[PDB]
């Protein structure tokens, strides 16, 4: 019998990252129960984490909000948030998580009720941040990083792709003009920023949408997203 | 399994007509034989015989034959004297390995010479006199000769002509270091070739299927085909004939000899019967019949059989001209000369490059032993990315272990780089596998990646930046002097700006574009690069592999 409390989501939440995480390879038969041990028992915060869709919603926000961006043929708006999605999440929980010391899932020290994230997941994840705040990466220098993620000319299936490069193009000069301008000291500073792009898909999508998002019938978040964006 | 025999030959034969022999074999033996046509056939035999399983006896060109006789895969046969010679000798020189007979041969296949009798009821004897005469038949708005050349198994037989050819053979097998490519009658039959298109006598962008159609129609005069194309042309109905290939400086061209044999599994245990049913069965003008009744076989390895299907034309023609050819060698070593000469050939009549330079290359390729598969391709890719890295004077001077860490780190980026780099040119090498799944959603990607280098015309001193910035990453866990690391890459960083502004001074965002390809290098995990470029490891990282093997070494 299914046991009427509101705690016990945690329950295949976690069991589902090891059965999938141990049939992948990154992950041993044993290496992987024990997470799901401290992982399906760790409830007490795996409900926030799945309501990191406001995140994700935000990115969304901060995209419609570009005029630039609502200036585009209505498909290439569709396309470019959903091939983007995973790194727009990233980025804005990068962004969140900076000004921290602490976390909701911590690792290896000497984790309760916390989500017990996988091994090079976690290396990779805190690895990735502490470089974002090795450098000023400010607000301003984020929002332009979200462009380039966002403005991919490359991307099939653009209408219009000549102008996303020219977007792309302009979030370049924006984010070279501010960087250096705040930093005359720093005079590779433009290229250390884009040279934390690739971190972004370190983590592909998929794993993305099973680590820190709830159940998403088929279909990935963003879309989910955008089609409950439409049924109103 | 033990008392019965089991057959295995492609749905494009005679597959039908050979039950009707196999039937009449187990009406005066009681020996059941059934005869089946999977589908990757030539790739699920190597499979189940390579274990303990699968069909007694297998049809198929004798090319292939090859791997699986080093496999221990087939059954050495064992003809008498007296039934060798029912059999044109040169036919068993196709099935041979080591010396050892391991296969039946049964039906022989070459290019001839088709060409219209209405419009050209008599085609040239020789390729010098071709070009003068497409003059002739351009006027009357034809076409002298067309024929696919894009495939190098359709350009060879002029190309080897001359004194061109794959592997010296000489003592009973081959001699993959020995290559006539870039030979002097090799760069005879090439640069002839040139010509023809460099004086609008031939299209370099001529495929099979335009030549097919521009001759069942009558647009043409000629073409260069099989007997396959044969029963295609009765569909429409151009009064067409079959004969011997032009020759060139007065040698007669030098086609590809395909054989369709018949090897016997290794493991099978009615090796004497799978014998009786091919010796006193099959090879006979009746056994042989059967399957020629449900699809011709062209002509056949068996003299009497042969003779009586001389009468025809067309087949007498073909089996001349595979006599003037060379037998196609069946060692593996055949996937890099296959590529090589498609290079060359597709190259020098793109322009791309001339005629001697197209075969140099060429040359090394075939004599290259890591162009055989993917493997062995990738392989080599990623120890050029080590090699790299440790001409780099400021590499060397790195703590060891830094130097180790590095490479383990970023070989997956590395060697996309390097794979990326090594396909800038060419139009196909590593990827390309249809003639939905996982592994073709990802090929999309990295093809979609190779169009983003190449639009944006990133030169070697760029992949040389690029592979500096992947390979000098600073935050790597465990370096003992990151310090350092974070100089060389700032170094590698300024060194492609002061490159990118100086090469392209119009586009002020290049650098920014260059950096941003460095993602997609990214895309496919390099757990998933590793499951498709390349080999075995179990547990292991190819980088990890090949700087342990340089360890123990």
């Amino acid at each position: 019998i299914m046991p009427n409390i509101p705690q016990m989501s945690a329950f295949w939440y976690a069991v589902r990252t090891a059965v999938i995480n141990a049939a992948s390879g990154r992950q041993t038969v044993d290496e992987a129960l024990k997470d799901a041990q401290t992982n399906a028992a760790a409830e007490f915060l795996d409900s926030i984490h799945e309501t990191s869709a406001r995140l994700l919603f935000m990115a969304v926000k901060w995209a419609k909000n570009l005029p630039v961006f609502s200036s585009l043929p209505f498909r290439d708006q569709v396309i470019l948030l959903e091939e983007a999605w995973s790194e727009l999440f990233l980025l804005g929980a990068i962004q969140w998580s900076l000004p921290l010391d602490s976390c909701p899932l911590l690792a290896p020290p000497e984790a309760q009720g916390r989500l017990t994230l996988a091994s090079m997941e976690t290396r990779v994840l805190q690895e990735t941040i502490s470089r974002f705040r090795a450098l000023a990466v400010d607000p301003t220098e984020f929002a332009c990083m979200k462009a380039l993620v966002l403005f991919k000319p490359e991307t099939r299936g653009l209408k219009d792709p000549e102008h996303v490069e020219a977007l792309q193009d302009q979030s370049q000069v924006m984010l070279s003009q501010h960087s250096k301008a705040h930093h005359p000291s720093q005079p590779v500073r433009f290229g250390k920023l884009l040279l934390l792009l690739p971190s972004l898909r370190f983590i592909t999508a998929e794993r993305i949408e099973l680590l820190f998002f709830r159940k998403t019938i088929g279909n990935t978040p963003m879309e989910k997203l955008l089609s409950d964006m439409f049924k109103n």
